[PDB]
């Protein structure tokens, strides 16, 4: 046991009722909106393929023109009510947004940079205003914060000088001051999920990570905070030296997942996947076409995916300069919406069952043990294998849609056929178990 003064703070899952809530909220949206979004990813008549939020990297920008952008910002479609009534349709129970992202250009108008809606034609505090709409239909609010700033030259990559240490302090300073004004003009913001930590300045300090963490909890109790902000004493990465998890939730599943036979451990702590719909853009780019474009079906399995093991997820909108979404973001959220209102209760406050994976799909768990059936891969056989732990029968089976009562036999020890509908229910769909143990 090695000891350290900036290591976890949680032992184990939280309990108390924000965590609960953070946890069975299950289903987020992402929502990468700046000054991006104005070129979508072209720049000089040439349009690039990476990610369109860094293109200021990509088409290498100096600082002073890509802020410019800030004279073109004038999103005349904007109304967060609609934002929040299409996040409420999607059934997303929280959105996360980017309060400034690597560009460091502000949602809300900031007192600490000239960098912010503020002194844009636009003006308005985009912010506050998403804040107050999502939180009136009901949807808690998570902040994106980059900690790298393309856009103050007090940022350090790494310290390796004395020049190096005192610009870098400053930036601290700053960055301390964003935060606790995100946490006093906002005090109804859930989680902080700092993003752009990678780097050796920030690992050299992690002292500083672990204040922030502290600092923010203090202003908004109960308030989340992200593993992607924490180093140890030893300069560790998310989970400490002792192997415990730093913050309140893991967050490296960044389009991509555990596997679901080998990567079990996930299930021991609290964590939240993100993804987007392209295969690389969180913010807007103008051509999809550039890259494979997952539709619903493929991003509900996501989902389902991630609640089977014990995580959230959080799925990526990019919206357009004018304040509007695309039509294909807009066909995602309503057809996603269109199954989570028949089959979200095998999602929301769910979790994982303990039982083996099937090559049908998922299994997730209810709060009152329920166990859910989700099914992907409709059998030809006609028969859904459910292998149970030691100890454990399976009961009954209905179709979550219809009431229908559902054939269980069984077929060897541990080991049953659920047959599927009469009818092809011709979506993914859900069988609920009544289980009981020895
Ligand atoms: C949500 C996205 N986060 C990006 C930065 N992070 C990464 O690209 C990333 C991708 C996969 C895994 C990780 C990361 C990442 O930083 C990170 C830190 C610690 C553990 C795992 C990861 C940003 O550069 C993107 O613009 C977007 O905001
Ligand atoms: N573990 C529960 C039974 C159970 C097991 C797995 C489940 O997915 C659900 C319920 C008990 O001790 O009674």
């Amino acid at each position: 046991e090695i000891p350290l003064k900036y290591g976890a703070t949680n032992e184990g899952k939280r309990q108390d009722p924000a965590m609960q809530k953070f946890r069975d909220n299950r289903l987020g949206a992402f929502i990468h909106w700046g000054l991006y979004a104005i070129p979508g990813g072209e720049w000089n008549g040439k349009v690039y393929g990476g990610a369109a939020e860094w293109l200021k990297s990509w088409a290498k920008v100096p600082a002073d023109e890509w802020l410019k952008l800030m004279d073109q910002w004038n999103p005349t479609k904007f109304d967060a009510k609609k934002w929040a009534k299409m996040a409420k349709e999607m059934g997303t129970k929280y959105v996360k947004i980017t309060t400034k992202h690597h560009e460091g250009f502000c949602l809300w108008p900031s007192k600490y940079t000239k960098y912010t809606v503020a002194n844009t034609p636009y003006k308005r505090d985009i912010l506050g205003e998403l804040v107050k709409a999502y939180n009136d239909e009901g949807i808690d609010v998570h902040f994106y914060f980059s900690v790298m700033d393309w856009s103050n030259p007090d940022y350090r990559y790494d310290i390796k000088s004395k020049e190096d240490s005192i610009a870098f302090s400053r930036f601290l300073e700053f960055t301390d001051n964003q935060l606790k004004e995100l946490a006093t003009r906002y005090p109804t913001v859930k989680d902080f999920w700092f993003d752009g930590t990678w780097d050796a300045s920030v690992k050299k300090n992690g002292w500083w990570t672990a204040h922030a963490e502290q600092m923010l909890k203090e202003l908004v109790p109960g308030v989340a905070i992200n593993s992607r902000l924490r180093a140890d004493d030893k300069g560790k990465r998310h989970f400490d030296s002792n192997g415990r998890l730093m913050g309140d939730y893991e967050s490296g599943y960044e389009r991509r997942l555990p596997d679901p036979v080998k990567d079990l451990k996930v299930t021991q702590w609290d964590w939240e996947a993100c993804m987007t719909i392209p295969e690389n853009q969180w913010g807007y780019h103008k051509d999809w076409s550039l890259s494979y474009v997952k539709t619903p079906i493929e991003v509900i399995d996501r989902i389902v995916h991630a609640v089977s093991m014990g995580g959230n997820m959080v799925v990526n909108f990019g919206p357009q300069a004018d304040g509007d979404f695309r039509p294909e973001e807009k066909a995602m959220a309503t057809a996603i919406g269109k199954w989570m209102n028949r089959y979200g209760k095998a999602v929301y406050a769910c979790d994982y069952a303990g039982f083996e994976k099937q090559d049908w799909g998922y299994y997730t768990r209810g709060k009152n043990d329920e166990v859910y059936m989700v099914v992907f891969n409709q059998p030809y056989s006609e028969r859904l294998i459910v292998k149970t732990p030691k100890g454990i029968t399976v009961e009954k089976a209905t179709l979550l849609t219809t009431g229908e009562d559902i054939t269980v036999v069984e077929t060897t020890r541990n080991e049953y056929n659920v047959s599927v509908p009469k009818k092809n229910p011709g979506e993914p769909y859900v069988i609920q178990l009544k289980v009981r143990a020895a």
